[PDB]
């Protein structure tokens, strides 16, 4: 029957992955949500009139390498590089998702979508041209998202399933 997906989001802590993937399902916004807990999550979408099933991995836990967290990586067809557009750190830290997915993956053209979330604050520190260029460098999309007003939030992880699709 119907086609299933595995996803992936990734980035820092704090970025908004939990808020971002419980926006996607569960349509609230959840303010500080628990930072330990890792998990994935379903959810039955319409994608381009085709309709799909979403498994989610909601990634936590500690920075830590594991051969079954590799193993986990692995198995997911596609990822949200997730950084937060108030944080630096967490836009550097984008390229070394995308060297472990990378790795783990036999360095596959990796189905990825970069995410700038928390575009509602007005504190920001990445230019969105930085964002566009590495994206470029990357060729893969890049969607500007905030979690708090659901801005994007269907256009990420649907645009990261289009990619899959294109991808064989
Ligand atoms: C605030 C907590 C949080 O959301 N975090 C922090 C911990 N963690 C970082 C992290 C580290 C490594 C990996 C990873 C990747 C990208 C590929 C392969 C691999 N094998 N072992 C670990 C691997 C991942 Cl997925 C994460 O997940 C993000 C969370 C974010
Ligand atoms: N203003 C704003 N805050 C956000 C957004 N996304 C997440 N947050 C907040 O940022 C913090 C971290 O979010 P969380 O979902 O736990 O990040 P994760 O660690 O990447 O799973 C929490 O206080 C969230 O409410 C957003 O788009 N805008
Ligand atoms: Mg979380
Ligand atoms: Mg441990």
């Amino acid at each position: 029957g119907m086609t299933e997906y595995k996803l992936v989001v990734v980035g820092a802590c704090g970025v908004g992955k939990s808020a971002l993937t419980i926006q996607l399902i569960q349509n609230h916004f959840v303010d500080e949500y628990d930072p330990t807990i890792e998990d994935s999550y379903r959810k039955q979408v319409v994608i381009d009139g085709e309709t799909s099933l979403l498994d989610i991995l909601d990634t936590a836990g500690q920075e830590e390498y594991s051969a079954m967290r590799d193993q986990y990586m692995r198995t997911g067809e596609g990822f949200l590089l997730v950084f937060a557009i108030n944080n630096t750190k967490s836009f550097e830290d984008i390229h070394h998702y995308r060297e472990q997915i990378k790795r783990v993956k036999d360095s596959e053209d990796v189905p990825m979508v970069l995410v700038g979330n928390k575009s509602d604050l007005p504190s920001r520190t990445v230019d969105t041209k930085q964002a566009q260029d590495l994206a470029r460098s990357y060729g893969i999309p890049f969607i500007e998202t905030s979690a708090k007003t659901r801005q994007g939030v269907d256009d990420a992880f649907y645009t990261l399933v289009r990619e899959i699709r294109k991808h064989k």
